[PDB]
This record gives C-alpha cells, structure tokens and sequence, in this order.
RNA sequence: UGUGCG
C-alpha cells in the first residue's frame, strides 16, 4: 500500500514540469506523509496542471492569486463601478481587448452542458456590466472531458488518478473526513446505460407516488377475460345506439352532400361579400386594380453602360475599405458621382440615376442636388478660409476641389491594389473631373418630379390595366420588384405627402424604363416603400415586410410552367372546354396575389380548401368541417382572394362536371397546396409568441389545474391539487349517465381504460405475428456539482423539469414547442426508448418504422383499389389534452425480474414528467405587465389576459406554470405513438365485436388512417343507420379513450390520406405545389457547392414523386440564376439544367455532373468513355487494381492521362482537349462564410464527447441566439460572395473580383460560356508554369470527368461508361399529363480506390454522399421516360 | 465586409 505511494511520489518527481508555478505546490506535495493532506495536494496539483495548461494553450495570463476582476483592473490602473463577485481562472489583456478565460473539466455531458451554460451566462452578466467601463471583453471557455494535459502526460496521470481515487477510498473508510454528498461528488468527478443512472441515485419517493400509483389503479379492472369485455363492449355499444336514437347523443357526422357542401364554402363569409356568384370579368377587373403593388403589376409602364454607374460602383467598393470623416467622405464621393452624371449628359443626353432633383449616390441613397452643391460650397469655402489665413497663393477653388478629388482616387487606387483589383476594371473615366469642376458643379441645375413616400392611404399614374394574366409580364414585374424589396434590407446603417431631400432607394428595370424604390428606414423590419419613376414620380405606396418576397425574384418562368401544368391536368375535360381560359386566369390570380401579398391569414385560408376538397369525395364528414374552415380575414385582398378560391371551386366543383373527377380532385388539391409558396415564417413574433401561450393555457384553465409559479420543492397544497387532478382525470363519465357523455372534455374512462388494459393482457390485441473542505473542493476545477444524487417524485434533488415554451413555425401557424436541459432530454430519451422498442414488438405503427409507412402505403392503395371504405383521421389538441398520467396509468395497467425494476424507474420518470414547470416566455410577461399598467392607468379581457390580470392584481407574475393536462409537443412522441396504437387497435377489436367487419389501421403519433373490410363497406352501401351508427360509437369510444378525432376526418372510398400522402384509383395525387414551393424557398448562406447539393436533393424527391423534369430544370435554373446574381461563376459542377427522366432515376448527382461535362464537350468525351471502358475491364478481373490508385492518383494531374490512355491501348487526348479547365475558388482553402473525406472523417470523429464536444457546444450556443429568413440568408449570401471569401494559398483574403482581374489580365486563357450559362476556361498548355498566381486555381476538365466516371462506373455500373446516344424519334404519341409510370432505381476492393479518388478530386463529394436517403420509387411521365437517352453496355 | 436583374 506504500510502494504505489512511493512509486507515485517518484513519478511525480521525475515527470513534473519545471514551470515557476508549479514548484510550490510540488513542495507542498512531496512533502506530504498523511494520506488525507497528500490526497488534498495531489488534487490541488491537478487542478492547478488543468488550470496552467488551458492558460497557456490559449495564450492567457494565469491566475495563481484568484484576483478579482476588480483586483485585476485597479493593479493595472483602469477604474471600474462596482461588479459581482467574479474570479476568473485565467485572464489576459492586450491593447484594449480583455480576456477571461475560465476553466473546467466535465467527464459528463449534463454536467458539462450545466456548468458550460453557468460560466457562459456569468462572462455575458460580466461583460454587460463593464460595457460601461469602456473596456472589451471577450470570454473563452475551455471546458475538457479528460485530465490529459501537457504538463503530464497520459499514462502516469493515469496512474495518479487511480491511486488518488484508492487514497480516497482508503481514507473514506478509514476517516471519512468527507460528507457523503461531497465524497460521492469527488469519486464521480474522479472516476471520469441510461436507465441504470438511477440506480446511483436515492430512492426517496414518498407517500405523494404511493397515492399517485393507487390513483392510477382505483377503480381499473386490468384481469377481465375476453368474454367479459365482449360483453362489456356490447352493453355499452347498445345503450349507445339506443341514445343516439333517441338525441340524447348528438351525431358528430353526416353524410356528404356535394351541393350542400358547396353552399357551405359560399356562404363561408356571408357578412361583407354581398354576392355569391362572382362575374369572372369582375373578378379580374377587381384583381388587376385591387392593391397599389398589384395595380403596379398591370399597368402599363413603358417607354450601354454610362459613368454614372461606373464611378457609383467604383466608389461604393472604396467605402468599405474605410479610407477615411465618414460625412466628409461620403460629400467628396457625392460630388464624384454628380460629375460623372454631368459628364454623361454632356456626352449622350442620358437620364439615368436621377429621380427629379435628387441622384442616386452611393449606399444606396438618394442625395438632393441642392443640398449637395450647398454642402460642397460650404465646406470648400470653409477649407479655404483656414488655409489662406497661413500663406498668400491663389485659392482657386476648381483647383481645390480637384486636388481633392486626386486625393481620394490616388488612397482609393492604393486600397484597391492591395487586394489585386486594379481601376481600369472598373473602367472609370477620368475626363469626368474637369479643370472647371467646381463651376460645373455649382453652375448645374435639373427640373423634375419630386420624390414622395406617401406612409398613409389618403388615383395612379398610368392605366391601371393592359397587362394580361396569360403571359409572364406580371411575374416578371413581380419578380424585379420582389428582388428590389429583398434588396432593400442590404443597406447599412447612416444618419400625407412626406417628401424628402435624402432617402434609401433601389433600382430596377422594367419594360426598358428604371424605377426607384424608396424607403427612409434601414434594416430587416417592415417598412413603408414606394415605387417612383423619374417622368412621375410616387407611382404607388405600400408597407411590405421585406423578408416575405423571397420565392418570386427569379421564378417567373418556374410559376408560370407550374399553372401550365396544373392548367392541363383538367384540358380534356369536356365540360370544362368551355370555362378552360377562366380557370386559368383564376388559377394565375390566386397564385400572383399569394406572390405579392404574402399573408399567414391567406396561407391558412389556402391551406383549407385541402380539407374542403378530402370532404367533398368522401361519404361521410364531421359537421363542425365548416366552422374550422373559416378564418377571421382583415385585409381586402384576403376576402378577394377568397373569392377567387371561391369562383375556381365552383367552376372545377360543378355538378354538370362529372368526367374526370381524378384530375379535378387533383387540381384543387394543388392550389390548396399553393400556399406553401407563402413563407412559413412568422409576420410578427410577439404576436405568434402570445398565441402560443394561449394555446398552451387555455386548456388548463378549462380542466381547472394551473399552478402558479411553483417551487423546486413541492408545497403540500400543490400535491395535493395534482393528486386531485389525477383522480378526477381519469373521472370521466359516458353513455351511462343522466347527462351523458360530454366530447372534447380531456380524460379517460375508468371503463374504457379497463376494457383497453384487459384486452391487451388477454391478447386480444394481438396477431399470429407476436404469439475548508468544502470551499477547496468548490475550487477544484473538475470537481462536479452538478449531479443529481436523490429523487423524489416530483423530480430529481437538482429540480423539477424545466421547459422553455416556444413555437415551430410552419405553414398553417406554429406547432408548440418544449425544450429541456441536457440532463431532462436524457431522461425523456429513457422513456422514448423504452417506449420506442416496446411498439416495435408491435405492428401498425408508422412514426419512426420505414417499412411499416411503406406498409401502409401498400394497404392504401389496395384498399382504394377495390373501392373500400377508407377513413383519414387527424386527432385535434393531442399534445395539449393528452396527460403523462395516462402513460403512467397504462403503464401501470399493463401487464408483459428486472422487468419489474425497469417499470418502477420508468413510472418515476413519469412521475417526473408529470411535475413538468413550463417557463412563460419573458416576452408574454413583459406584454401582459405593459398591458395590465396601460389598462390600469388609461373590453375584451381574454382568458389568458383575464388570468394575467388576477395574478397582477394579488402580488406575483407568472413565471412557470404546471399542471397536469400536459405532455410537451414531440416531447413524449413516443409514448403517445404507443399509446395511440394499443388504444387504436382496442378500439377496432370493438368495433369488430359489435359489427360483422374488420378495420385495418395505421396510426402514427396523431395522423391515422383505417382500412374498413368489404363487409363494413357493404354496411354502409345497404346499411346506411348501421354504418353511421358505428362511426358514432367509434368516435365515443375514440372521445372515451382521450382521442378526439378532429372536424378535418373524413369517410369516403374516394381517397385514402396520411400523413400528407393521397391515394386513389388509377391516377396519381403529386403535390406539385407544394414541392415547387419547397424548391423556391430553400436557399440559404451556406458554400454554394453545398446549396446545389440540397437544390439537388430536393429535386430528386420532387421528381420521384411525380414533378415533370422540364419544371424541375426550370427550378435549377432558377437557382442558378440566384448564383449568377451574386455574380460567382457557374461551374461545371453545381446543377444540371438539361436533364431526363434516366438522369434521375438511373443516375445519380454524380451521373447529372457526368452529363453535363459530356455536353459541354462532346467529342472529348468519347476518348476517355473508351479507356475508361478498358479500365473497368482490367479491374473487374482484378489486375490494375493496385498499380493505378498509388501510381496515378496521387501523381501530377493532365499528364498520368496520356500514361492511361497508352498503357490502355487507346488515342490519348489532343492537345486542345487538355487545355479545359474549370475555375476552382476553394483550390486553396474553402471559401470564407462567416482532403474532403479526411476532413469530414475528422469533423464526424471530433463531434459526440470525446473531442470537439466544447466546439459543438459553443456553435450550438452562438447559433441558438441567432434565427434568420430565406431572404435574409440570400442578402447574407449575397454580402459574403461579394466580400472577400476567396483565400489564397498563404491564408490572404481576396474578392472573387480579384480572381476574375488577374486571369483577365493574361489574355492566353480564354472563357467559354454554355447556353445555360455555365463558363468552363480553355489554358494553352504553353502556360502553366510561369505566372503561378491564378493558374493555382484552375483544374483541368478532364481529370475530374475521369474521377467522377469511374466513381460512377464503381457505384451504379458499367453502363454509365457506354456511349449516350440520344432518343429517335419513334413517331407519334399522345402527351396525357396524366399518364405516369412507377419505377425502381437501378442498385471493399473498390471502397479503397472510391476514397482514393474522393481525396483526389476536389470537385464533388463522391464517396460522403451515401449517408447524408436514396429513393427507393419514382413515379415519372411515361411521355417524358420515352425522350429519354439511351445508355447500355455494349 | 453587397452595388450584383438570367
Ligand atoms: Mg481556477
Ligand atoms: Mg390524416
Ligand atoms: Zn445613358
């Protein structure tokens, strides 16, 4: 026991570092002879390795005093106000920049998340707080998961803390001078899957869980026999239909009725619209006058780079640069961009850049002439004045300005150089500056309009129509000014008719005419802006949101093929040959106004007409469908845009119309899917947060359970109020009583839940498939605290559960959202486990199995096949009615050695569950207080506000609320998935008991859909009472179960739905809308190789489920054109524009890239198919196997090609058909945002725990604080590519602008620009070697063909490597838009020689892309598969 | 840290 002792002394000895600052504590620790002082030293001497080695790994100044930050700042003689009590571990100071750099060590994750959150959170109070002392403050935290350090390296330390930790153990039982808390915490601290952490922990659950647990169990019978349930059931069952016969119970359904049902939808806002019956004429002539952007959308508005733009272009590049005074520059830079104005006009009569009297300058604002020529004379006088007071020589004031003017360019030119961007690239004209310059400007004078902002809507300038629906004029139009809006967020911050001498605006070209749109507010907030032209000038005034106009900047061409296609889903429609432009029409206004006035309202009302149309071919429909269709609608375009919906329904909905009801059912079905083209973000916050928590509490008011603000411990009045609400939960009457059963009351029947928990013991259920001390240890820097050590019922000894409350936001609204600590996500993680596996040993359950939705799907269609009775059913509120006591309940009710201690730690888990505290977001509290004062000091007083009210009016704000009716949304999802799968299949053995018939069901956490036999079919075809009779009593069982099957449930054999997936007979239901919308609105500010990898991802879905290839062609286009906006190059390697079927379907993205190099260059293509042809032949044998990937793959690249091509026996390429190249921005370094596999293989590694835990932690962190849009990421996007994202080989920052100048300055390299604008460089091989500045960045086409071929050929096939010969024109067909055709994609030695080319060529990602989903079934146009190419092994 | 309408 003492040679370990005198075998680590010696270590420790040896080993030590001879640092300054740790000589003392070795003293202090060789010394030592009493175990319990050597334990404290040798703690004392690892805290202070830990502490000396993260201080200088980061460069920082140790702490060995403990200073505080006070101490720190007055020794080094800056004064500070009073602070909080703040000692950092290690601190650092330079210039004005202060560090802090506090330090620990967590061997597990919660504990790290605890304490990195708490030191976070401190630094940010801290660097508040001395904001005001002047003085930066940059926090760093280094937090590590090991003891390893550099002062001591692994395998002694490792020794040290196992003898340490004996020691410990040693003087425990032998002094036990530590607490048990404190000596648990340091073993644990010290020691460095789930479900058994509660075994560490204490067991003090008290009398409150022994009276829950028997809540759980009064009154539930678990061990009835089959036979008795039967009978049960049956009882029940006929009291019931003697009750609904009778009206005691209210029928919930009732039989479609086409002509009712379209009543219903015009009468849907039967208070303002005084017509029902809408002339399509009018409508038109409503629309194209109806608002000031959509009467600008159907006007008529119509009617060389000059220097004006130039020098503005010029000179908003030197701004950044910060030339210097900002107001002084910006002057000089006003008169600059006035002189070439003046040049231009002097030149060719021109008029751009002036909106009347004012000019349009640099940032982005209009500057006034007046002003402009006033300033300029004032501060030239001004400068004058001082100067001549020292000497006597001639002022001359054009000499003057001049000289200035030679200042600023001679600084500007100098900057620019810097950054290899030379003037003449700007071509800039210097004859602009004149010798008489200062006369020129003073002496220069304009008349026209002035510029007017009009914020309020107290007549327009052209006619407002002409402009007719059926082109793409309007989307034109609506797509410049959406990108004007859009851009109207970029400008940076500088400091009734409401014309103004200085304001922001933007321009864009329309019809060959500029327009200017105005706007005196800066920023991503909603503003006013108006649209001006220099012959009249304010042409309309509206308040858009700039960050709601994304998806239209460059969709014209991509919306218009969407109508076209929609349009002629319904072309061979007899009785729609008539009214087929009216459709039209309808259809292109619905989309354009959705296009202009992007409205959450409108979304909603939208989103409607899905659930309108699934009610209208069914059989059967709630009769509260109407009353949740309709929504309070503000704005007048929103009720014109009803009525528009209105006029195609009814057009589409007729009854005449009986031809093809497939078709129709479709189109209605896509323009309900339309208003995913509207943004789901939220319009405004506050209001959305509000509506959130009245969503969350007013159900709990309902129940009756809110407590307020609850403690970490429980008072005895808040457990007995949750023992109550637990009891009177599961108190819920039904059919056997006076009043009878009352619906949509949360809770379960003692009954029902009896039947449901017997059924499933007895197997009912189930298939043939399942049968001093403590301050050192405080200052220990790996000491744990954190660590929960004892738990009662209602939570851990740390707290209850803690839920920040907030909102996902989507389309339709937001869906309540729950987040939790590291440590309560792992104990909801427990659960979901456990529960997740338990309805895996079951079927029916669609959430998380793959093969079970596939399942479904199969079952869907061969139900709607023979025409069954299909039943899609949405449950209404099932997070906030559905309670974790009735989990615990079943849970307890169900019946399977430590099986039985797994359920007692699952029912304390949901035990904790249900003490749950939710966190009422701060924003609602400071909103209700600022209404409650307003109220109080200056009628509605809604429930929540009501609530607010009372608790204001007594003492305390409301910061947490906790109550039994709630289970966090997603939170216990698979939990209620289980629970929705055992309470549905109960209920279909019910319904099976009582009728002759059988029901099939899929459920999936809230969606559902039920299959009904032939015999239930049959019931309701002859049997209409009886079948109604049992849909009643499904829904009562359903309602008695804590189900409440929402109004938007539909009985039909027409089509079958889930979860968002449409089936019926004979043709397919794409959702082209909706995937064309999610297409357009994804784009964000990542690398924008990785963006064409997502715009690709996201076309293949689209195509697979039945989008045609020239709309998604359309869409890469569109994205590309987003590219070319940014002005990055186009290469060779981002997007496809002219693809086929087989490319989607055969191919892959590697195959797509292979196409298009092949049409950029054809016949230099042919060569290297053969010897690549004549590679895959070697290697398929197996020889060139092992002499080709470390002889040619890691040679120089463009001359192992010719090696290949003669050792194959094959022409090697030409000498031209070397020189294509691509230009490569990331040939050093990858470009600025803010081998591949090698990289990836470490992110992925240095990622979970082990390493890069502390990185993932602080990204998570700083991106949690910073939520952005799709038009925010576009601008942002914009900004990095037109910054300097380019890195150089020697870690330099260059524009893109740069690389574009220094090739164009060699004029042997050529560029060569593909029709769809992809640009792919020619370099003489005469130059590769002398002027290495940009010849770096280039790579030869070729080589990367190669690469990405036989990665291709290893993938998919040889088949990828024959010749393409195009599609022969067969003959004639016909081009049914409704003619599809299901398809399969065609699916070690060669892993190596894949990673070996991924390392190699920089171009894609080729081996990574496996796991990053291949679709496993593609439904595409049998029109579009027989254009297709050819490709087959020859 | 953008000046870019395919
Ligand atoms: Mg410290
Ligand atoms: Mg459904
Ligand atoms: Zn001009």
């Amino acid at each position: 026991m003492e040679d370990d002792m005198a075998c680590v002394k010696d270590l420790v000895s040896k080993y030590l570092a001879d640092n300054e600052r740790l000589s003392r504590q070795k003293l202090a620790f060789l010394v030592q002879t009493e175990p319990r002082m050597l334990l404290m030293e040798g703690l004392k001497l690892l805290s202070l390795c830990i502490e000396i080695d993260s201080c200088n790994a980061n460069g920082c100044e140790h702490n060995s005093e403990d200073k505080s930050v006070e101490r720190i700042l007055h020794d080094h003689g800056i004064l500070t106000p009073s602070l909080c009590f703040v000692v950092p571990d290690g601190y650092k100071l330079t210039g004005n920049v202060l560090i802090l750099l506090e330090c620990f060590v967590r061997s597990s994750p919660a504990n790290f998340e605890q304490k990195y959150i708490e030191d976070f959170k401190k630094l940010e109070q801290l660097k508040e707080d001395l904001k005001s002392v002047d003085i930066n403050l940059i926090p760093l935290i280094d937090g590590r998961t090991s003891f390893y350090n550099e002062q001591i390296p692994d395998w002694v330390n490792d020794k040290l803390r196992d003898t340490l930790f004996s020691l410990l153990r040693y003087a425990q039982e032998s002094n036990s001078l530590f607490e048990e808390s404190e000596y648990s915490r340091l073993c644990e601290s010290l020691s460095m899957s789930g479900v058994e952490s509660l075994n560490v922990l204490l067991d003090n659950r008290s009398s409150h869980y022994e009276e829950i647990i028997a809540s759980c169990h009064q009154g539930i019978n678990n061990k009835l026999t089959a036979h008795e349930v039967k009978l049960q059931i049956e009882e029940e069952y006929q009291v019931f239909r003697n009750r609904l016969r009778k009206g005691e119970i209210t029928g919930q359904f009732l039989k479609v009725d086409k002509s009712r049902l379209l009543n219903d939808f015009n009468n849907l806002y039967v208070d303002e619209v005084t017509a029902t019956k809408d002339n399509i004429e009018h409508l038109i002539y409503q629309f194209k006058r109806a608002s000031p952007i959509l009467r600008f959308l159907y006007a008529n508005i119509g009617e060389k780079e000059c220097q004006m733009q130039y020098w503005r272009s010029f000179l908003n590049k030197v701004k950044s640069l910060r030339i210097l005074t900002r107001r002084k520059l910006l002057l000089i830079f006003d008169a600059l961009i006035l002189l070439a104005s003046i040049h231009d006009q002097t030149r060719h009569k021109c008029s751009k850049g002036w909106l009347g009297s004012c000019f349009i300058s640099v940032n982005d604002r209009l500057v006034s002439l007046e002003s402009t020529k006033r300033d300029l004379e004032k501060w030239v006088g001004r400068r004058q004045q001082s100067e001549r007071s020292n000497t006597i020589q001639p002022p001359d004031k054009n000499q003057i300005l001049i000289s200035m003017f030679q200042k600023t360019i001679l600084k500007a030119t100098a900057a620019l150089k810097d950054v290899g961007i030379s003037v003449e690239h700007y071509k800039i004209n210097m004859e602009v500056i004149c010798p008489d310059s200062y006369d020129l400007i003073l002496n220069f004078d304009v008349s026209g309009v002035v510029p007017t902002i009009s914020y309020q809507r107290t007549k327009f300038p052209f006619i407002m129509g002409g402009v007719e629906l059926l082109e793409s004029t309007d989307l034109e139009r609506l797509s410049s000014l959406s990108l004007a809006l859009v851009n109207s967020m970029k400008t940076s911050s500088t400091v009734q008719v409401v014309r103004c001498k200085e304001a922001y605006c933007q321009e864009f070209l329309l019809s060959g005419a500029e327009f200017q749109l105005i706007y005196q507010k800066t920023g991503e907030c909603s503003k006013c802006y108006a649209i001006n032209d220099n012959r009249v000038g304010e042409i309309c005034s509206f308040y858009a949101d700039p960050k709601r106009y994304f998806p239209a900047i460059f969709s014209a061409e991509v919306l218009q093929t969407t109508v076209s296609t929609m349009i002629s889903w319904v072309k061979d429609c007899s009785e729609l040959e008539e009214q087929l432009c009216n459709i039209n029409s309808l259809t292109k206004m619905i989309l354009v106004l959705i296009l202009a006035h992007p409205s959450k309202r409108s979304q909603k009302l939208l989103q409607n007409l899905r659930y309108f149309i699934m009610a209208y071919v069914s059989d059967y429909h709630h009769k509260d469908l109407i009353d949740k269709l309709r929504e309070e609608l503000i704005t007048d375009v929103e009720f014109l845009l009803y009525r528009l919906v209105r006029a195609l329904v009814n057009l589409i909905l007729s009854e005449d119309v009986k031809s093809m009801m497939t078709n129709r059912f479709k189109f209605i079905l896509n323009i309900s899917y339309m208003c995913h083209f509207i943004t789901k973000e939220t319009p405004d916050r506050l209001t959305d947060q509000i509506k959130c928590f009245e969503k969350f509490l007013e159900p709990k008011l309902e129940f009756g359970h809110v407590s307020i603000n609850p403690a970490d411990v429980a008072t005895e009045e808040e457990l007995d109020d949750m023992v109550y609400n637990a009891k009177k939960f599961l108190s819920k009457e039904g059919c056997t009583s006076i009043k009878g059963p009352d619906y949509k009351k949360p809770g379960v029947s003692k009954r029902f839940l009896s039947l449901l928990t017997s059924s499933f013991n007895n197997g009912s259920l189930f298939k043939e498939s399942e049968v001093c001390t403590t301050a050192m240890l405080k200052n220990l820097c790996f000491y744990s605290q954190e660590s929960p050590q004892s738990y009662s019922s209602t939570g851990p000894d740390t707290g209850r559960l803690k839920f920040s409350l907030s909102y996902k936001e989507q389309v339709g609204g937001n869906r309540e959202l729950y987040i939790g600590d590291l440590r309560t996500k792992m104990f909801t993680r427990l659960i979901e486990d456990y529960f997740e596996a338990l309805s895996l040993q079951l079927s029916g359950s669609c959430l998380n199995n793959e093969r079970e939705f596939e399942n479904a799907i199969l079952s869907m269609k061969l139900n709607v096949s023979l025409a069954h009775v299909s039943y899609s059913m949405d449950h209404s509120k099932w997070g906030p009615m559905m309670c974790p006591f009735l989990f615990l309940a079943t849970l307890q009710n169900l019946i399977f050695q430590a099986d039985i201690k797994g359920r007692d730690y699952l029912s304390t888990l949901l035990t904790w569950h249900m003490h749950k505290m939710v966190e009422i977001p701060f924003n609602v509290v400071s909103a209700m207080m600022k209404s409650f004062i307003k109220a109080q000091l200056g009628t509605t007083q809604s429930i929540t506000e009501d609530f607010f009210y009372s608790n204001f009016q007594i003492g305390v704000v409301p910061s947490h609320v906790s109550s039994i009716l709630d289970m966090g949304q997603g939170i216990l999802h698979n939990t209620s998935d289980f629970y929705a799968l055992i309470s549905e299949r109960f209920i279909n053995y019910a319904i099976s008991c009582i009728c002759g018939g059988t029901i099939d069901a899929y459920t999936s956490s809230d969606d559902q859909i039920s299959l009904f036999d032939q015999v239930l079919t049959e019931l309701m075809q002859r049997d209409p009472e009886e079948f109604k009779t049992l849909i009643e009593f499904h829904y009562y069982m359903s309602d008695q179960l804590n189900k409440f099957v929402s109004p938007k449930s539909v009985i039909g054999r027409f089509v079958a739905e889930f979860k968002s997936r449409f089936y019926v007979w004979g043709d397919e239901v794409p959702l082209l809308t909706k995937f064309v919308a999610a297409a357009l609105h994804n784009i964000k500010c990542k690398e924008p190789h990785q963006l064409a990898e997502t715009i690709d991802t996201i076309i293949d879905q689209s195509v697979a489920n039945g989008v045609p290839v020239h709309l998604c062609n359309l869409i890469q286009k569109r994205t590309l054109s987003l590219l070319q906006y940014a002005r990055y190059p186009i290469d060779p390697f981002l997007l496809n524009c002219e693809t086929d079927v087989r490319d989607w379907v055969d191919g892959n993205r590697s195959y797509r890239i292979m196409r298009q190099i092949e049409r950029l260059i054809p016949d230099a293509c042919g060569r290297i198919r053969s010897m690549l042809r004549k590679l895959y032949n070697k290697l398929k044998t197996g020889q060139l196997h092992e002499e080709f990937t470390t002889n040619y793959l890691s040679s120089e690249h463009l001359s192992s090609l010719s090696n290949l091509c003669e050792l194959l026996g094959v022409e090697p390429p030409s000498e031209s058909d070397l020189e294509f190249s691509w230009l490569n921005l990331a040939a050093h370094h990858p470009l600025r945002m803010v081998p591949t596999i090698v990289k990836t293989i470490q992110n992925k590694l240095s990622s979970t725990f082990t390493r890069g835990a502390q990185k993932l932690l602080s990204e998570a962190i700083n991106k949690s604080a910073f939520q952005s849009s799709i038009a925010s990421g576009f601008v942002g996007l914009c900004r990095t590519l037109g910054s300097k994202c380019v890195r150089g080989p020697n870690k330099e920052s260059l524009y893109i602008k740069s690389i574009q100048s220094l090739i164009s300055d060699i004029q042997g390299i050529e560029p060569l620009i593909d029709s769809h604008g992809v640009q792919y460089w020619r370099v003489p091989l005469n130059i590769r070697d002398g002027n290495e500045g940009v010849i770096s960045y280039f790579r030869p086409l070729l080589w990367d063909y190669m690469c990405i071929s036989l990665s291709t050929a290893i993938e998919l096939g040889a088949w990828v490597l024959g010749e393409p010969k195009k599609v022969r024109v067969l003959e004639f067909f016909k081009h049914n838009p409704c003619d599809y055709f299901p398809l399969k994609p065609a699916a070690i030695k060669f892993l190596d020689l894949c990673v070996a080319l991924d390392v190699n060529c920089e171009a894609l990602s080729l081996v990574s892309h496996i796991v990053k989903k291949r679709e496993e079934h593609y439904i595409v146009l049998s029109s579009e598969l027989r254009l297709s190419h050819t490709r087959t092994h020859e």
